[PDB]
C-alpha cells in the first residue's frame, strides 16, 4: 500500500504545517502537525476541557462506531517550546492520504497548554518520530508510520515542504519526480528515538564549505534551524545589524536585510537553504526587527533541523530494519 496527503503551511510564515487526516468512522477530519520529533497522535476532542478548545476542529469517539477506549491507558507529552497536552486514549481507524491503520492509537486530549489553544489552525499532533518515545501509559504505542510499515510497498515516508506553499507527504514510495539529482542517504542513530543523523559541515552564501560534523535530528515538527553557537554566529556576521537579542530570545536583523543562503552537507552532497527561507518577518506587527530562521541549538542540548532546513529539501525517512534519512535538492 502506499498514501499521499497535501501538507500545507499553517500562516504566512510557515510556523507549522498541517496535514488532513481521517479519524473513525465514519471519517472525521482533523488537521494535524505531522511532527518526525515526536511519537504520539493526538487530537483536540469532545473530552477536551471546554475552555481550551477556541476553533479547532475536534474528534468525538462516541461518533465513532470504530472507536474503542484503551481500557486503563494515559498519555502526557511535553514539547520543546513548552506546551504540552494530555489525557486518555482510543483506538480507531486513521488513514492518511489513502493509507488506512486500523487500530491506531488516537491519543484525546484532556488538557492542553495555552499555545495550542491559541492556535486554532491546528487540531492536534501525528508523531513520526521512532515508537519509543510514544507517552502511552501503562502499554506504549505505536506510531502510525510503524503500524503502516509491513504494509507499505516500501518500508519509507518522504517529506517534501513547501517555502510558503504547500507541500507533499508520501507513505510506502519515493516520488522521483519530486526532486532533482540524486537522493543522498545518510546514517541515523536511533538511541534517542529521534531520526538523529551527522551533518557533514556549512557554507554561509557563497563562502567555502567548512567541514565539520554536526549531529542533530529531522525534525518537521521544529519551525527553525538551531545549530551550534558558532555555527550561528558565522551566519549572522554576515548580516549587517544582526545581533542576537536576548530580550526577544535569539538572532534578530534588520528588515531592509538581503540573507544569504545557508549550506548544510549530507556526505558528499549538499543542501542550500535560500537567504529568504530565513526570514521569519518582523518581531512584533510594524516592527523593522525582523526574526532570524538559523537560531543557535545551545541550551537545547541537540541540532535541529527543523522545517527551515527540511523544506529546502525532499526528505525520505527511511524506516528499514536500519533505518537512514536521504536528502535531495529539488
Ligand atoms: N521544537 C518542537 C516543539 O517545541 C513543538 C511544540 C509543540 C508541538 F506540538 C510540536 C513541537
Amino acid at each position: 500500500s502506499t498514501g499521499s496527503a497535501t501538507t500545507t503551511p499553517i500562516d504566512s510564515l510557515d510556523d507549522a504545517y498541517i496535514t488532513p487526516v481521517q479519524i473513525g468512522t465514519p471519517a472525521q477530519t482533523l488537521n494535524l502537525d505531522f511532527d518526525t520529533g515526536s511519537s504520539d497522535l493526538w487530537v483536540f476532542s469532545s473530552e477536551t476541557t471546554a475552555s481550551e478548545v477556541d476553533g479547532q476542529t475536534i474528534y468525538t469517539p462516541s461518533k465513532s462506531t470504530t472507536a474503542k477506549l484503551l481500557s486503563g491507558a494515559t498519555w502526557s507529552i511535553s514539547y520543546g517550546d513548552g506546551s504540552s497536552s494530555s489525557g486518555d486514549v482510543y483506538t480507531d481507524t486513521v488513514s492518511v492520504g489513502g493509507l488506512t491503520v486500523t487500530g491506531q492509537a488516537v491519543e484525546s486530549a484532556k488538557k492542553v497548554s495555552s499555545s495550542f489553544t491559541e492556535d486554532s489552525t491546528i487540531d492536534g499532533l501525528l508523531g513520526l518520530a521512532f515508537s519509543t518515545l510514544n507517552t502511552v501509559s501503562p502499554t506504549q504505542q505505536k506510531t502510525f508510520f510503524d503500524n503502516a510499515k509491513a504494509s507499505l510497498d516500501s518500508p519509507v515516508f518522504t517529506a517534501d515542504l513547501g517555502y510558503h506553499a504547500p507541500g507533499t507527504y508520501n507513505f510506502g514510495f519515493i516520488d522521483t519526480t519530486a526532486y532533482t539529482g540524486s537522493i543522498t542517504y545518510t546514517a541515523v542513530s536511533t538511541k534517542q528515538g529521534f531520526w538523529e543523523w551527522t551533518s557533514t559541515g556549512y557554507a554561509v552564501g557563497s563562502g567555502t564549505f567548512k567541514s565539520t560534523s554536526i549531529d542533530g535530528i529531522a525534525d518537521t515538527g521544529t519551525t527553525l534551524l538551531y545549530l551550534p553557537a558558532t555555527v550561528v554566529s558565522a551566519y549572522w556576521a554576515q548580516v549587517s545589524g544582526a545581533k542576537s537579542s536576548s530580550s526577544v530570545g535569539g538572532y534578530v536583523f534588520p528588515c531592509s536585510a538581503t540573507l544569504p543562503s545557508f549550506t548544510f552537507g549530507v556526505g558528499s552532497a549538499r543542501i542550500v537553504i535560500p537567504g529568504d527561507y530565513i526570514d521569519f518577518g518582523p518581531i512584533s506587527t510594524g516592527s523593522s526587527s525582523c526574526f532570524g530562521g538559523i537560531q543557535s541549538s545551545a541550551g537545547i542540548g541537540i541540532n535541529i533541523f527543523g522545517d527551515v532546513a527540511l523544506k529546502a529539501a525532499f526528505v525520505v525517512f527511511n524506516g528499514a530494519t536500519t533505518p537512514t534519512l536521504g536528502f535531495a535538492s529539488k
